[PDB]
């Protein structure tokens, strides 16, 4: 009845937004087990961009997170599928390609962000406190 | 066999420092129920200084926290005996006066901060990419 759900991402500087996606992963059947991957310093400054904390940083926080059952740390940059076999993952969860090949096979599930709940947002509010 | 935990703060900004202490808090024992009191933001600005998020704000990001079992939002400012009793609290944990009383009573467990991984702290390091 156990289902393996797969939701890799930067997770740097994480926030409400991400804790809401990973509920919703999480959440996604009765019995889950939420598998987070955490990309690695280099590829994401390559692929996205800057990142603030470094692989072990933005991992001991996941771990801390009520809805993350297990870490891979750092994850592969690209899904492929024998990755899925290897880890017995049965359904990938992102935001809406590279992930047609997964809906056509029926294992992506779709998640959403949620805007506004943001670090970088919060010291703008911090900064109001001193408008000129 | 459980023992029940209180632990409250601001957890203003929730940074890996807030979740060390309360994984410390709950793992004080082998079966404990962690609750967590959320400072109210009037008392917060009163008696401590300016605050960053709303009560909403703090309250939603512990909901997240594997340890947290049960929040109190807001909670009083300061911890009377009649609160351990209406929620049959049977240790205070807070890092380390007005805790006196709480150690008399067998009932004080200290946690301690981790300096760093502060939120703030991590501006700074955005800063740097553009030092002068």
């Amino acid at each position: 009845k156990n289902v393996v759900i797969y939701a890799d991402g930067v997770y740097d500087m994480l926030h409400l937004g991400h804790m809401k996606q990973l509920e919703q992963a999480k959440k996604l059947f009765e019995n889950t087990t939420l598998i987070v991957g955490v990309t690695s310093d280099n590829e994401t400054k390559l692929f996205k961009g800057q990142v603030v904390q470094t692989l072990e940083e933005r991992t001991e926080t996941l771990k801390h997170i009520r809805w993350v059952d297990e870490i891979i740390s750092p994850c592969p940059w690209v899904v492929t599928p024998e990755f899925l076999e290897k880890y017995k993952i049965d359904y990938v969860a992102h935001d809406d390609d590279i992930y047609a090949w997964l809906k056509r096979a029926g294992k992506f599930k779709a998640t959403q962000r949620t805007e506004g709940v943001s670090t970088t947002d919060l010291i703008v509010r911090i900064l109001k406190n001193y408008e000129d």
